[PDB]
């Protein structure tokens, strides 16, 4: 295949430059890399590759990838190709992918607008095949720049895969029957649509409220606070799906079931031996809802209470009341108050200054191997 | 099918009924009913250790202590362990039972590096002990939460043999230069079990040595990088003993050295998802220190152990001990910050997250091998 020849050429160069990450911004390296890219019989003739070669050859005087990002942001085609350095996506160096876009609801894209691209990866180099790489952000390029209107990509096929591997088995085992009826047996296109709604609502709400990111990002990287921010925007997404009447009723309920099931189940067991950021926040949600009448435990199984929408509003309101005090107190004091809220509903070890999976989800992890 | 399998069936069934009652595990109303159920169990209730627990549980309201059970266990009246457990890092354990077999020990090792350590294989056990998380059992894991300096500490060597077979061997083949661990190459389970038992005996002994031993300084060594650094301090101490103590059999000591080194350099280095755990942070500190100070070399992504590695290991231990020695003239909090500074020089510490990332070398190995 012609695209398969291109990607085979990318993987071979990637293999040659692995172990050269310390010189990814050194011009002698970039000059050589650019030359090998230009001479690749198939890769080198791609328009996106013309752009990268140009950016790299000019990097000594202009350290950014403007021609590459212009191509990508303008969607000149559906190929992405660049040199990457994202510490949380370590598999990414020289990488290539082709994507396909997904259907989009007009009201959703208009009322909750953001430069979000929910896409499926069709083909890709080796670095993009890691299960860790679920998205691609503009600062992940070696230049490290992000602008408000740079496109952000979410690889929806990977979230479908995660839903079918973890969430479904968790729904069967942990939820009371009838908890997520639209999700039962739903095909991959159905899950795809719901996941695409989730990422659009997610990125939009990151920018809303009194401590939005990127502005307050450096105050929201502590494990419990990073998770809480992810939870804040997804609870907002859930409530949008429940409350905004201009969204199609069937797709809106489906997306609500998706976001809630992901936040309640899949995210709640992430991380070994300790919960990661998302899991701490999901365990905060679990215990908050239990204590405030939004869910109930019957026979080791979770029942969703009819009052759940009101308890979700209560929970988001609570987060927003803490964040609102940024106007009258320091960011550090809000941090302490968000931490104090989290620790009331999670298993925090004050000597380790870290968290343990609450027993409910520790048992589930043991039972299901998740 | 087995009298022990009948006993365990009773424990497992009693375990199931009291799951969901952990908050009542010290409530005397619960304890009377648990004790009564244990006493009335047809096979379990006959056991001396079960009579000891019933006695302990019935008196808990006035003496919250499992003295009779622990006396039985610490005196090795038989090879059975049975108690009610509450260990936050071993969440599978509630009412549990196991039978063990001890392992042979080198006499010089056991005398010169003495500690109340019991390297054992689990023969049969209740469900809680079957979790791969449960690799050991400490005295404070019982509901009474007490540990005495001479309480026996158990390590389940069969699970460490399992982990070495499933992870370490695969990492040796893929990551080390050939010839790196010649004695461990194709060693049978009996051989690995022997080295592992040496590892745990030296490990527990050295925990108690130095200027900031545990348990005395335990609450200063629970932060992730410091907890890992303390595991690494005692295991490097163990490596050096195997290389330097001439009264240990040479063949067995080198095998044990290979085992401790391979475990710390490889298996522990990849622990934790998405971030390294305590052990992995310290193991990556060791990797980078050794790389930068001439103890190992990387050639095309494969590790070569330098002949100078004994001297670099001594230098590394000497450096930890220089930092810890200042406990005598500064606060434990000041020593903590210097241990952190030392660690962060050689690990990938994200200062905004206040946590660590797997260094790229081991991040790629996790991706490649699924470890
Ligand atoms: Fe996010
Ligand atoms: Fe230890």
């Amino acid at each position: 295949s012609p695209t398969a020849a291109v990607i085979a050429e990318v993987d071979e160069l990637r293999e040659k430059i692995k172990g050269s990450r310390n010189s990814f911004r050194d011009q002698s390296f970039l000059d050589q890399l650019a030359q090998h890219i230009a001479d690749a019989p198939h890769l080198g003739r791609q328009p996106i590759a013309r752009a990268l070669v140009e950016d790299l050859r000019g990097y000594a005087s202009e350290p950014r990838l403007a021609a590459v990002k212009a191509h990508i942001n303008e969607e000149r085609d559906q190929h992405i190709f660049s040199l990457f350095d994202a510490s949380y996506f370590p598999s990414l160096s020289l990488e290539y992918l082709t994507y396909e876009t997904l259907p989009t609801n007009p009201h959703l894209a208009a009322r909750y607008a953001s430069p979000t691209m929910p896409v499926n990866i069709i083909a890709s180099s080796k670095g993009f095949q890691s299960r860790v790489v679920v998205a691609l952000f503009p600062e992940n390029h070696i230049d490290g720049i992000q602008r408000g209107d740079d496109l952000i990509f979410y690889f929806i096929n990977k979230f479908v895969e995660r839903h079918n591997r973890i969430t479904r088995k968790m729904i069967d085992a942990v939820m009371a029957e009838g908890s997520f009826p639209l999700l039962r047996g739903a095909d991959d296109r159905t899950v795809e649509q719901a996941s695409s709604w989730w990422v659009r609502l997610h990125e939009y709400h990151h920018r809303q409220g009194d401590m939005p990111i990127p502005e307050f990002l450096r105050y929201k990287k502590l494990k419990p606070l990073a998770g809480l921010e992810e939870l804040r925007v997804d609870v907002s997404g859930m409530l949008v799906c429940l409350n905004d009447p201009e969204l199609p009723a069937d797709e809106a309920r489906l997306a609500y079931e998706y976001i809630l099931s992901e936040r309640l189940l899949r995210y709640a067991v992430e991380g070994i031996p300790r919960p990661n950021a998302d899991a701490v926040a999901s365990q905060l949600l679990f215990n908050y809802l239990s204590e405030h009448g939004g869910i109930e435990l019957h026979g080791g199984v979770i029942r969703l209470c009819p009052e759940l929408p009101a308890v979700l509003t209560e929970f988001l309101d609570r987060i927003q009341r803490i964040e609102q005090r940024i106007h009258t107190t320091s960011a550090e004091e809000v941090q302490q108050n968000l931490l104090e809220f989290t620790n009331r509903y999670t298993d925090y070890d004050p000597d380790a200054k870290d968290y343990r999976h609450i027993p409910f989800f520790a048992e589930i992890k043991e039972r299901l191997g998740v």
